[PDB]
């Protein structure tokens, strides 16, 4: 139920 602290992983996108 809880979020753990910690980084993303998410891919950088370029915008538009």
């Amino acid at each position: 139920w809880h979020m753990w602290n910690t980084v993303p992983n998410a891919k950088q996108v370029i915008a538009a």
